[PDB]
DNA sequence: TCAGGTAAGCAGTCCGCG
DNA sequence: GCGGACTGCTTAC
């Protein structure tokens, strides 16, 4: 096997690394790495190196790296540029693995823990870590081992020893229903004093030094909880042994409020697992704790104690060990499910950075280009600093506000990669400018052709067209893996709809679910092999069937993520390649495209139909439309169909026969005009859409930008079983508005679409009538809670004053004086409830930690003072009221004048 | 909420609107 | 009441 890379870091002079040698051993070295930087000559000609613009280069190899830094710092003094990767680490694992890097994971050790720290009085703070580290779960993925070390003697309480015996039982039996699949796995180790525990622990973690090491919250806390509770304990140098190179750094985060610190442990990848959801899981949640991130992902229940988690060691220690170890594990479950550790490696690899940089496509961009560019001995230019200028992005049509029956939305493909390609648009394929038209003028083809020579954007710029720019090139490369991923994506949805199908009418025998790969569409054989499988089976298939969905979605669309990124990176200051010039290149070319096929598209149609000057497109976002498809249907008449199925059959082929050749023509045309290097853009067909054929669903409504709902029975080439709705923008998709109301709106919405005015009517009254049953959490509002501390005036609301603040401020007065009621945390949610007035709390709103229960020492008295009228109102009625009004119905039954009997 | 970008919606505060 | 300016927060793309 080839070599890779495990770590890298700089430490003064030595490039320090762990690595897997061509044995397939970790092993690690110091080199003293010599870098190269360049500067520009005349021609000379030496001479092999050349800027990306074509300019001669000398380099100039260091005795070290000091000089090499220092070296940059003399070229600023003297106003010159200093050429070259300036980040020593990259060009390092650049030279030493000058190839496609081939990872074995099952070489990797991917580390995740879990701590306990029991305390009386409050947060346990990592910076102070004043309270003894009373239990950690470490699992290892190398041993596939869960390695648990339990403090017995503490002054916060003595115990006995964990029963893995109790931990196995059911929580019927009075254990803690610790997953049979893991029992054997742990390795249990308990201690008489947390000294001895502590010190065991840095023997393990040397005997296992972790390579990529996660958890939740481990980052925030656990990682600066250990460092500085070892540090406190037995000095910085025994802390330090967490680094394989007894190197650590505090280091501080800053964000727009304030800042937080970290410890950096070199020689070791941190990727917490919260910080990967949260980028990569393209998801917003009302709570990020573990509990609710594990219900929602893996359907498994809360973990039940009582009493406070401050007294549960004391009280039951059985089940705090055992909570502990639920805790790693749900993490891996939740790994196994999403892949991002994976994906994280897939990344790092590919760029060749270290791996915790996967969070930055900047970090990533940078790498992937300039291992491009060195291949070919091109020299990268050093980065300047810029201000922060905005920039115009997107085109958002306005819509009229109406229901809508038949809706087709047609999509591009990947739209800013595709429009870099196209156009060619990289900071060395910069060709010169052009004399622009407005916009408009290009959009109804009527400005003057902007080049006979270079490809062009409507923003002014010009590119050569004779070589591939290396941010087209190495986009295209990452475009393609995501076409390939997502390939399987859809036909594992495709697979799934399928199992779905066959659910409706399942055999009734013991059999089992077929051995199958779901990244691929059903063979006829397997198809019917299906229909004779018994609902267990059935559904044991969908499940899987949904898994490959799920790990086709994270490998698509997170490189989605990374090249639309570089888009963006474009207009992001800290990019060696920013240019305004090429970002808004990119913007502007999607405005004119897409506003530029909403005419071909009405002009098309207009003539298919015979009228003159209709709008068809109906509304467009970015980089799609949605036409109105009534008179389609209406011209081969309603009554004309057997069923539901057989419109949208038509419709599906009227989209790919007729509308996307219309499409495809037209969009060449706006090739040719740009005159840009090769036609890329893609539109296809995505949704179909409209209500069950006989019904009185109106199918579909805009109330605005932004703001949508289709019935959907067709999406990119899936066929539903049973009919989807797609909501675009609407309160049920948002995270502030409570699950209760989501729901509840998305009901109505249901009924508006598939069934119409009547059920509607039916549903808002029975809602309207049990609201105030609902459980208080799942009524409340969700919002993050920034500058507490700047709306904070004696403990009462200063001006202006949002209302979730003031719902804080409530809370904390309720609880002053006392440290063991959860505080709220400053940048995290908090729960909402407005409260009747002549409340003891003495304000209109109360808040508390989303993702918990509200304490006890309030509850009751929250609970009995809760405003239901208001928050019916607000979170419910008034959404709603702006549903029914753009579609042009009433949720109120109006009082007519067949009705007055007997009169 | 450390970690590409812009567009644009809605809740709420404050206050004008004779 | 409702909107406009403004802050704060969230989603669509
Ligand atoms: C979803 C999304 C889109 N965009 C921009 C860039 C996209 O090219 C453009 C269109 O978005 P999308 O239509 O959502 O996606 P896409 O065209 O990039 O890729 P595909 O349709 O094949 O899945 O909007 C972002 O900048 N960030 C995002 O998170
Ligand atoms: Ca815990
Ligand atoms: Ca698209
Ligand atoms: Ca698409
Ligand atoms: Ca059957
Ligand atoms: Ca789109
Ligand atoms: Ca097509």
């Amino acid at each position: 096997m080839k070599e890779f890379y495990l770590t890298v870091e700089q430490i003064g002079d030595s490039i320090f690394e762990r690595y897997i040698d061509s044995n397939g051993r970790e092993r690690t070295r110091e080199v003293e790495y010599k870098p190269s930087l360049f500067a520009h000559c005349p021609e000379s000609q030496a001479t092999k190196y050349f800027d990306i613009y074509g300019k001669p280069c000398t380099r100039k190899l260091f005795a070290n790296m000091r000089d090499a830094s220092q070296w940059i710092k003399r070229m600023e003094d003297i106003g010159l540029e200093a050429l070259g990767m300036d980040d020593f680490k990259l060009a390092y694992l650049s030279d030493t693995y000058n190839y496609e890097i081939k990872y074995d994971h099952t070489k990797i050790r991917v580390a995740n823990f879990d701590i306990e720290v029991t305390s009386p009085d409050g947060f346990p703070e990592p910076s102070q870590a004043k309270h003894p580290i009373d239990a950690i779960t470490h699992y290892d993925s190398i041993d596939d081992r869960f390695y648990v070390f339990d403090l017995l003697n503490s002054p916060y309480g003595n115990v006995e020893e964990w029963s893995i015996e109790i931990a196995a039982k059911l929580q019927e039996q009075g254990g803690d229903e610790v997953p049979s699949e893991i029992i054997d796995k742990i390795i249990y180790m308990p201690f008489d004093n947390e000294k001895e525990l502590l010190m065991e622990y840095l023997n393990f973690w040397q005997q296992k030094t972790p390579v990529i090491l996660t958890g939740w919250n481990v980052e925030s806390f656990a990682i600066p909880y250990v460092y500085n509770r070892i540090k406190n304990i037995f000095g910085e140098s025994t802390a330090k042994r967490l680094s394989p190179h007894r190197k650590t750094r505090v280091k501080v985060i800053e964000n727009m409020y304030g800042s937080r610190e970290i410890i950096t442990l070199f020689g070791i990848s941190v990727l917490d697992y919260i910080d990967l959801y949260k980028k990569f899981s393209f998801t917003n949640q009302p709570s990020y704790s573990l509990d609710y991130i594990s219900e929602f992902e893996l359907n498994v229940g809360k973990l039940k104690y009582d009493g406070p988690i401050s007294k549960l060691r004391e009280s039951n220690h059985q089940r705090y060990i055992s909570y502990n170890i639920i805790a790693v594990y749900r993490v891996l479950q939740i790994d196994a499910k999403r892949q991002f550790i994976n994906l994280s490696l897939d990344m790092g690899y590919y760029a060749k950075i270290q791996i915790q940089s996967v969070f930055s496509p900047i970090k990533t961009w940078d790498a992937i280009i300039f291992n491009s560019l060195k291949e070919q001995n091109k020299v990268i230019p050093q980065g300047r600093s810029h201000p922060v200028q905005p920039y115009p992005g997107a085109f958002v049509k306005e819509p009229i506000p109406n229901r809508y029956k038949y809706v087709m939305s047609f999509d591009l493909t990947s739209l800013y990669p595709s429009i870099i390609r196209q156009v060619n648009i990289s900071p060395e394929t910069i060709a010169g400018t052009f004399k622009v038209a407005p916009l408009h003028d290009y959009i109804n083809a009527v400005a003057e052709r902007p080049s006979d020579v270079y490809s062009c954007s409507p923003n002014g710029m010009m590119y050569y067209k004779d070589r591939d720019g290396v941010v087209p090139t190495e986009i295209t490369k990452v475009f393609n893996q995501r076409k390939e991923h997502k390939g399987y994506m859809l036909a594992a949805q495709r697979n799934g709809e399928i199992i779905k199908e066959a659910l409706h009418n399942p055999n009734l025998s013991v059999d089992e679910p077929l051995d199958v790969d779901y990244r691929f569409d059903f063979s006829d054989e397997i198809k019917e092999k299906i229909k004779k499988l018994s609902a267990k089976s059935l559904n044991e298939m969908l499940f899987r069937a949904q898994r490959t969905e799920v790990a086709g979605m994270t490998a698509q669309i997170n490189r989605k993520l990374l090249i639309n990124g570089l888009a963006g990176a474009l207009g992001n200051v800290w990019f060696r390649y920013y240019d305004l010039r090429n970002a808004t290149a990119i913007t502007t070319f999607g405005q004119m495209a897409l506003q530029w096929i909403e005419r071909k598209v009405n002009e098309y149609l207009n003539e298919v139909c015979g009228t003159e000057g209709e709008a068809f497109v109906l509304y467009g976002d970015t980089d799609s439309i949605y036409v109105s498809a009534d008179k389609i249907i209406d011209k081969v008449g309603e009554s004309k169909f057997r069923d539901t199925n057989h419109w949208v059959d038509f419709l599906d082929k009227f989209a790919r026969e007729r509308m996307e050749p219309a499409i495809d023509r037209g969009f060449r045309e706006m090739c040719e005009y740009m005159n840009n290097k090769q036609h890329l853009m893609f539109m296809d067909r995505e949704a179909i859409a409209g209500p069950p054929l006989g019904s009185k669903g109106i199918g579909g409504f805009w109330t605005g930008k932004k703001r949508y709902a289709l019935n959907v029975w067709d999406m990119e080439g899936t066929r539903y079983a049973e009919p989807k709705l797609k909501i675009m923008g609407l309160e049920t998709q948002k995270s502030s508005t409570p699950k209760a109301v989501q729901k509840a709106l998305k009901e109505c919405i249901r009924r508006m679409l598939q069934e119409g005015e009547e059920s509607l009517q039916e549903y808002f009254k029975e809602f309207e009538k049990e609201f105030r049953q609902l459980n208080y959490i799942s009524i409340a509002s969700v919002s993050s809670a920034n500058n507490i501390a700047k709306y904070d005036v004696g403990g009462f609301p200063g001006p202006k004053c949002p209302f979730h603040i003031r719902g804080i401020l409530t809370y904390n007065r309720a609880i002053k004086g006392n440290i063991d009621a959860p505080q709220v945390v400053e940048g995290e949610k908090v729960y909402v409830l407005p409260l009747r007035e002549g409340n003891p709390f003495g304000d209109k709103c109360i808040a508390w930690p989303s993702g918990t229960e509200i304490t006890d020492l309030i509850k009751d008295d929250v609970l009995h003072w809760m405003d239901y009228t208001v928050l019916l109102e607000k979170t419910f009625i008034k959404p709603l009221e702006g549903f029914t009004s753009a579609a042009k119905l009433d949720y109120e039954k109006k009082a007519s004048l067949f009705d007055m009997f007997d009169f």
